[PDB]
């Protein structure tokens, strides 16, 4: 049976106590945390791709207002359809199950400047999303998972001083 478990919920679990927050740039920013991610029930033998995505969460915006989120106003049109290919790609069952599944080089940006990076709308919150594609499938056969834990909002800068803090205290 197929098991895609996320490595390090506490961690994650900590930040989501908060909100958690992620930096957007023009140049793309590296998450903190890392989605990472356990596989088994894979067929050793058969190769997949893994892709990321970013759903996102809600049609309205948020706002950090008084040390508290709140609604902030009506979404921007959803951003563009980004999926993030995972550097591994394409891979044996055996390679994604004997070692974590780590997304450490995705970017996070507010410019569609190129470079294989995920826009997402800042203000707005996003769950990662990821997908295994079977290599040579004539159905296509596709896998989707969603992390709830790994929920965060989008931001230029961070709102909550206490995730400002978490980043540099667990990084
Ligand atoms: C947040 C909990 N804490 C100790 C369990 C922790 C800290 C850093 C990495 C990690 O995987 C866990």
């Amino acid at each position: 049976e197929l098991r895609v478990g996320l490595e390090e919920s506490e961690l994650w679990l900590r930040f989501k106590e908060l909100t958690n927050e992620m930096i957007v740039t023009k140049n793309g920013r590296r998450m903190f945390p890392v989605l990472k991610v356990n596989v088994s029930g894979l067929d050793p033998n058969a190769m997949y791709s893994f892709l990321l995505d970013f759903v996102a969460a809600d049609n309205h915006r948020w706002k950090y207002v008084n040390g508290e989120w709140v609604p902030g106003g009506k979404p921007e049109p959803q951003a563009p359809s980004c999926v993030y290919i995972h550097p591994d790609s394409p891979n044996f069952g055996a390679h994604w199950m004997k070692a974590p599944v780590s997304f450490s080089k995705v970017k996070l940006t507010n410019k569609l400047n190129g470079g294989g990076q995920i826009m997402l709308n800042s203000l707005h919150k996003y769950e990662p999303r990821i997908h295994i594609v079977r290599v040579g499938d004539p159905q296509r056969m596709i896998t989707s998972h969603c992390f709830p834990e790994t929920q965060f909002i989008a931001v230029t800068a961070y709102q909550n001083e206490e995730i400002t803090a978490l980043k540099i205290k667990y990084n």
